[PDB]
C-alpha cells in the first residue's frame, strides 16, 4: 500500500488539524519537524509539535542531543498512535548560505525506510523568514518520482495557494 | 553473570507477535511507545565490532558508551557468541549482542533455534529482534524466522520483529496463517 507515484495533499491550519486529518486520510504517517540542530523546540510547529508529542519527546530529542551532539536530521518517536514517527528536520535560516540547494537536501532528509506517509510543514519559512516560494519550489524538487504520499500543511493560505498554483 | 534489573511490565498471557518495516530510528520509535522498556537484540559478530549492517546502526545509536562497553569487555574476555549489555538508552533494558550462525554452517537449522532461544534474558519481556543471520551471515531469512517462531513458541514474551526488508515482514506474516 505504498502509492504507484507521488500523492499531494493540502491543509491549511493548526497542528491539531493537520493531525486530524492526516490520521483520518493516511492512517499511519511519519510528521516532520521544521527543528533547529539542537531539538530545542520552543516556537513554531517544534513547540506544537513537543507540545502534542509530550515530555517523552522533548525529553528523546533532549537526550539524544546531550550524547550525540547537534543534529541536521533526527528521526524520533511521536509517542502518539498513527503517529509511526518524528523526523525533526533543519532548514536553513535567512542568510544562509544558498538557500534552494540547502532546501532540497533538507527535504530530500525527510525521507525515512519504511515510511510511505509524510505530515511535512513548508520548512524555514516561519519563525526564520526564508522565501516560502523557494522552500516549496525545494520540495517539489526534492520529491520528484518518490513513490511517496505527502500532505503539506502551513498555517498561511498563502504558501498553499502557491503550492496549488503549480498542481492546478 | 548476572542478572539484568526485572521489567516493570508483566509478561504477556501468551506470546505475542510485533513487527515493523525500516530503519532502526522507525522500529524504536515503534517500540518505545508500544514497550514502556525492552531489549533490543543486536545482530553481532564475535567481536563485538559492529562494523555494518544492524549492529552499526544499533552501535551508532546506543553510542560511545555503548561501543567502550563492548571494546572493553572483549578485550578482557575475548570473543563471545552472546554479549548483554547496557545500552545507555532510556527504555531500553539492556542490548543482547547474539552471534548468529552463517551461510553453510552445518546444522544451521538447529543453530538458528539456539540463538533465538539466547534472546532471552531474565526479567525481559519485550524484546526488538531482527532477523538474524539474514544480512552479511547469507543464511535465507525463511529459515532464520521460522527457527525463531520454533524457539519463541510456548514463551510468554512480546517480540517486535523488524527488518529493512518488507519480504522478510510479508514472509512473518504467512507463518501466523
Ligand atoms: N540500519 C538498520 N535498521 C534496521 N534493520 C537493519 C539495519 N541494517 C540491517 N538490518 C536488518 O537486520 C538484519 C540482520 O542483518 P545484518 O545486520 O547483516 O546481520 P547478520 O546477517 O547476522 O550479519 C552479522 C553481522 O553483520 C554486521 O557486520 C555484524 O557486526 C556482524 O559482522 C536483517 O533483518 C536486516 O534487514
Ligand atoms: N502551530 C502550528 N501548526 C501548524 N503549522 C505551523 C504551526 N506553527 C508554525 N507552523 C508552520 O510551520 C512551517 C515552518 O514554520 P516554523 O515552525 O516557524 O519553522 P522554521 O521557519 O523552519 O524555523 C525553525 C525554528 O523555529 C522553531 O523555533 C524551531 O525550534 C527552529 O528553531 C510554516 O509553514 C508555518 O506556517
Amino acid at each position: 500500500e505504498k502509492p504507484k507515484f507521488l500523492e499531494y495533499k493540502t491543509c491549511v491550519g493548526d497542528l491539531a488539524v493537520v493531525i486530524a486529518k492526516a490520521l483520518d486520510e493516511f492512517k499511519e504517517f511519519c510528521i516532520v519537524n521544521a527543528a533547529n540542530e539542537h531539538m530545542s523546540h520552543g516556537g513554531g510547529v517544534a513547540k506544537a509539535i513537543a507540545d502534542f508529542c509530550g515530555p517523552d519527546f522533548v525529553e528523546y530529542c533532549a537526550d539524544y542531543v546531550k550524547k550525540h551532539g547537534p543534529q541536521q536530521k533526527l528521526v524520533t518517536p511521536s509517542f502518539v498512535k498513527g503517529i509511526q514517527c518524528v523526523n525533526n528536520v533543519v532548514g536553513p535560516r535567512h542568510g544562509d548560505s544558498n538557500l534552494r540547494e540547502k532546501l532540497v537536501a533538507a527535504y530530500k532528509s525527510v525521507l525515512v525506510g519504511g515510511v510511505v506517509n509524510y505530515v511535512v510543514p513548508v520548512l524555514s519559512s516561519g519563525i526564520f523568514g526564508v522565501d516560502f516560494k523557494i522552500s516549496i519550489d525545494a520540495m517539489r524538487e526534492a520529491f520528484k518520482g518518490c513513490a511517496i504520499r505527502v500532505l503539506l500543511f502551513s498555517l498561511s493560505q498563502e504558501h498553499i495557494d502557491y503550492f496549488d498554483a503549480t498542481c492546478k
